[PDB]
C-alpha cells in the first residue's frame, strides 16, 4: 500500500525530464522564500493559499510530493499534501504553512503522522531516533539528508519550535505520543547535512 504508492511516485519521477523536475522543485523553493520567518508559524491557510499549496509538488494524481526514508527504523513512507484530510488516516502528511520538503537555507518543513489511525503505525518508532541518526527526503529525484539534533515532547498547542529560522535548514518529523489520559506531540528535528555518496 505504502510500498505501491512510493513505486508509483518513483515511476512518475523517472518519466519526468530533468528540466521539468527542476522547474517543479524550483517552484517549491520560490514558494518557501515567500513564507514568513522568525515567528510562530501560522498554519491557517486561506482558500487561495490552499490552491497554491495543492498545485505544488503534485507529482502523482494522489498528491504525493515526496517520500521519507529512515534507514535505522526500516521506514519508507510517501508524504501527501496536508489538506488531503482522509488519506492522513493511513499516510504521512506535510503540514501546510511549513516549508515544502525541498530544503534550502531558511526552511523548516514539518511532516506528521499525528492524524494517523493507531493501526497505521505512522512514525511509531521515531522515539527510537537519537541525535546523530539520519533520515532522507526523496523529492523529484533529489535526495536531501537530515541529521536528528533535537527530540521534544510538547503539548499540541506549542508550535514555537517549528518556526522557520532564516539561517537554517530543518525538517521535523511529528507523531502523537498518547501517555497518561492526555495526548502529546513528539517533534524529532534534523538539520541539513551533505548526502552519503
Amino acid at each position: 500500500m505504502q510500498s505501491q504508492a512510493i513505486s508509483n511516485y518513483e515511476n512518475k519521477v523517472e518519466k519526468l525530464d530533468t528540466s521539468k523536475a527542476d522547474e517543479m522543485r524550483a517552484a517549491a523553493e520560490v514558494y518557501n522564500q515567500t513564507l514568513e520567518k522568525g515567528v510562530v508559524p501560522n498554519y491557517r491557510l486561506s482558500e487561495e493559499e490552499k490552491r497554491t499549496y495543492n498545485s505544488l509538488l503534485d507529482v502523482t494524481g494522489t498528491g504525493i510530493m515526496a517520500y521519507v526514508e529512515i534507514p535505522k527504523l526500516g521506514t519508507n513512507l510517501p508524504i501527501y499534501h496536508g489538506t488531503d484530510d482522509a488519506i492522513l488516516q493511513v499516510a504521512i502528511g506535510h503540514i501546510p504553512g511549513s516549508s515544502l520538503p525541498v530544503g534550502g537555507q531558511g526552511t523548516h518543513s514539518v511532516i506528521s503522522g499525528h492524524r494517523g489511525l493507531p493501526s497505521a503505525k505512522l512514525f511509531t518508532d521515531i522515539d527510537k531516533l537519537k541525535n546523530g541518526d539520519r533520515f532522507m527526503i526523496h523529492v523529484l529525484g533529489k535526495t536531501i539528508t537530515y541529521q536528528v539534533d533535537q527530540t521534544l515532547t510538547v503539548e499540541p498547542e506549542d508550535i514555537s519550535s517549528l518556526a522557520i529560522d532564516p539561517d537554517q535548514d530543518y525538517c521535523t518529523l511529528v507523531t502523537a505520543t498518547p501517555y497518561g489520559i492526555n495526548s502529546h506531540r513528539l517533534l524529532v528535528r534534523g538539520h541539513r547535512v551533505p548526502n552519503e555518496k
